[PDB]
């Protein structure tokens, strides 16, 4: 989605950055703030899925205000719904992301520590709003040249719903395979906060070695990669999987002993590995919570709960947007973007 790039007179001296899952991304000079910013041209109005994700992201990002979550500084669009055919989203310029950094750069322990702190600080706010991100991974963590980290891509986000999380074995799932918690493949729809903690643990492992820890090649391969490192689940953890197809799949597998974290990550700080172990815990009920992770000894130099804000306005709104005709989705996008119009 990119050809014309008409961002009015405020933004000039445009440079192409790339394509995304919505359209085209450029940098531009903000003649009001006198800084270079990122601008995304979104052309979603042809497909239900793009419109749903666009509405979801705009609604969430306009409600959230946090240093470790990307914000929206401005939205440019036509003054009427009839003329609205693109939407331009203006954001702070972030020169890289963790995916790109990990392909070429070794991270010092101090950087791993700082990045993890920022991820968890942002996630604390998201979770305090009763929101689940559900697609945390290196490419959804933006960084600027001073190492400020901001979480992005709320296209798969949902309101937490633990009472309706249960599903059968092998239920289809959308979020990126390598960062899926084991329970997704067994009995979970990904409607609890523990699914995001698993993804952070995978990101931590990837920061330690520059390689994905569980690079499954297919849906069930993801689970087998996890079990190849964690070892076979204990009787106690298996008794928490009540659905027979999932239980009996696990019981059919050969016994595997746990691979020690220090053999996988021989150069890692021992406190980092202790926290990694608690994030990559098989049983989601025993898995560490975001605030316990912030309080872990590994992060003691940064931990400051009074400087780790929570949301004022937790979500009870609709982020499913599934039973809405495209006409109403377009109208809702128009209404959500109205605050940036001169009027
Ligand atoms: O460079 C970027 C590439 C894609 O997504 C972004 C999102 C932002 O909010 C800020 C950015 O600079 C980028």
């Amino acid at each position: 989605r990119g050809q014309v790039f008409d961002v009015g007179p405020r933004y000039t001296n445009l440079s192409y950055i790339g394509e995304g899952a919505y359209g085209m991304v450029c940098s531009a000079y903000d003649n009001v703030n006198k800084v270079r910013v990122a601008i995304k041209k979104i052309s979603p109005f042809e497909h239900q899925t793009y419109c749903q994700r666009t509405l979801r992201e705009i609604k969430i990002l306009l409600r959230f205000r946090h240093e470790n979550i990307i914000g929206i500084n401005d939205i440019i669009r036509a003054p009427t719904i009839e003329q609205m055919k693109d939407v331009y989203i203006v954001q702070d310029l972030m020169e890289t992301d963790l995916y790109k950094l990990l392909k070429t750069q070794h991270l010092s322990n101090d950087h791993i520590c700082y990045f993890l702190y920022q991820i968890l600080r942002g996630l604390k706010y998201i979770h305090s709003a009763n929101v689940l991100h559900r697609d945390l991974k290196p490419s959804n963590l933006l960084l600027n040249t001073t190492c400020d980290l901001k979480i992005c891509d709320f296209g798969l986000a949902r309101v937490a719903d633990p009472d309706h999380d249960h599903t059968g074995f092998l239920t289809e799932y959308v979020a990126t395979r390598w960062y899926r918690a084991p329970e997704i493949m067994l009995n979970s729809k990904g409607y609890t906060k523990s699914i995001d903690i698993w993804s952070v643990g995978c990101i931590l492992a990837e920061m330690l070695s520059n390689r994905p820890i569980f690079p499954g090649k297919h849906y069930l391969d993801q689970l087998n990669h996890i079990l190849g490192i964690l070892g076979s689940p204990s009787q106690e953890d298996l008794n928490c999987i009540i659905n027979l197809k999932a239980r009996n799949y696990l019981l059919s597998l050969p016994h595997k002993n746990k691979v020690p974290w220090n053999r996988l990550f021989p150069n890692a700080d021992s406190k980092a590995l202790d926290l990694l172990d608690k994030m990559l815990t098989f049983n989601p009920h025993k898995r560490i919570e975001v605030e316990q992770a912030l309080a872990h000894p590994y992060l003691e130099q940064y931990y400051d709960p009074s400087d780790e804000p929570i949301a004022e306005a937790p979500f009870k709104f609709d982020m499913e947007l599934d039973d809405l005709p495209k006409e109403k989705l377009k109208e809702l996008i128009f209404e959500e973007t109205a605050r940036f119009q001169p009027g």
